[PDB]
């Protein structure tokens, strides 16, 4: 009996490879075979598979499109115990009170690289940085904190008289035009919306205030690159981190690699700063689904259970490139970046409270390019955030 499985990256259907042979051998009545299809045309292709019958036993979904693979029954039912598995993908993959998916991997939660060194220079604890707050109102301890660590060629610091934002050496923070890394945490900090029913909704009193608070911080606190040096050249930041150019750089797990190869000075992982509603990370998940139509739906079923038990799971995390959603194989996640000097509990523990997803979807590619010239503009100070959001929407949806 073989039972196949779809997904879309590569070393990941390595260690599917390695964690299917160790299941095979306890289970040798089925054999599994993996099935790669390029991302970019992943969902296209599985829609035409699924709708005619001719799908694997087997595949990958995202938060974006199980939906209309739920509602039509094209996906099992996962009735088995959720106690082992990341919180946040569960939720994302949860319909009509049903859980349509078996949770493989999670991006995890957005935190704070910060240079050590330079919170040295600048008299700053790593244990401050986790305790950070951000308001348009006085409750705001972040701005203080960035303004202490952003530093002009004459070694006057953002808040001090004299300073010159032509002549900024070190940056104390990365605010700027980047969905996942910033402004959809300040959205969702705020308790606003980026997305509802497929459709573009930022148009709302939380987002305006998570846009007002970071086109400041950019345009006339001076504590992040200019957003011309951001809108466009989504690297722009983490090259200057790397540089020992940032004192906090804010971005998620995908930038631990490039962070640990090439960063010379001591370094670490703080806490996201809260918000008005608390810490609220952006967060995105994949589960493998179980078709309904697959010839084999008992051995599909078997292949289910041990993609989500802590022994299957544990291969998705062994390299420590992606993060296992079984809490119990997280663990050699942790411990592959432990012996790296890194300790990765920032970007779990943020998980903890309330969440925004990623957002995506049909027509959400088209509507993201759509609003990026008017984002562009807000990011640059140009204009009022309030009328830019209200044309950025209605263009956005327009384009989907």
């Amino acid at each position: 009996i073989v039972v196949t499985v779809r997904l879309w990256d590569e070393p990941i259907a390595a260690a599917y490879r390695q964690s299917f042979a160790a299941f095979t051998r306890s289970h040798p009545d089925i054999e599994v075979r993996t099935n790669l299809v390029a991302y970019s045309t992943y969902f296209e292709t599985l829609r035409t598979d699924v709708a005619g019958g001719s799908a694997d036993d087997i595949f990958w979904l995202s938060n974006a499109y199980f939906a209309a693979y739920a509602d039509s029954g094209r996906l099992m039912k996962i009735q088995t115990d959720a106690a082992d598995w990341e919180p946040a993908v569960v939720d994302q993959f949860t319909r009509s009170g049903v859980l349509w998916g078996v949770p493989q991997l999670t991006d995890a939660g957005i935190a704070v690289f910060y240079n050590a060194d330079l919170l040295a220079a600048a008299g700053v604890d790593p244990t401050q940085v986790d305790n950070l707050r951000w308001s348009r109102g006085d409750d705001d301890t972040l701005r203080p904190m960035l303004a202490r660590l952003t530093v002009d060629a004459d070694g006057r610091t953002a808040n001090t008289p004299g300073f010159d934002a032509r002549r900024v050496r070190q940056w104390g923070y990365n605010a700027a035009n980047d969905p996942q890394a910033i402004y959809l945490n300040y959205i969702g900090s705020a308790g606003g919306v980026f997305q509802r029913d497929g459709k573009f909704a930022f148009d709302n009193p939380g987002a305006i205030e998570a846009f007002r608070y970071l086109v400041g911080l950019i345009n006339d606190d001076h504590v992040a690159p200019p957003a011309s040096d951001t809108n466009d050249n989504g690297d722009f930041s983490r090259n200057q981190f790397l540089a020992g150019k940032m004192a906090l750089f804010q971005s998620g797990t995908y930038s631990l690699a490039p962070v640990a190869r090439d960063a010379l000075f001591h370094w670490g992982v703080a806490m996201l700063p809260a918000g008005p509603a608390g810490r609220v990370s952006v967060t995105n998940g994949i589960a493998a689904a179980g078709n309904s139509a697959s010839k084999h739906p008992d051995a599909v079923r078997q292949v289910l259970a041990w993609m989500g038990s802590t022994e299957g799971n544990s291969y998705l995390g062994r390299h420590g490139a992606a993060i296992p959603a079984v809490l119990s194989a997280q663990p050699v996640y942790f411990d592959y970046w432990s012996a790296r000097g890194v300790d990765v509990t920032p970007f779990f523990a943020v998980l903890n409270g309330p969440r925004i997803a990623a957002p995506g979807g049909a027509g959400f590619a088209a509507g993201q390019q759509a609003l990026e010239p008017y984002f562009d503009e807000m990011f640059l100070g140009r204009g009022d955030v309030t009328t830019t959001l209200r044309q950025a929407q209605a263009a956005a949806n327009a384009a989907t």
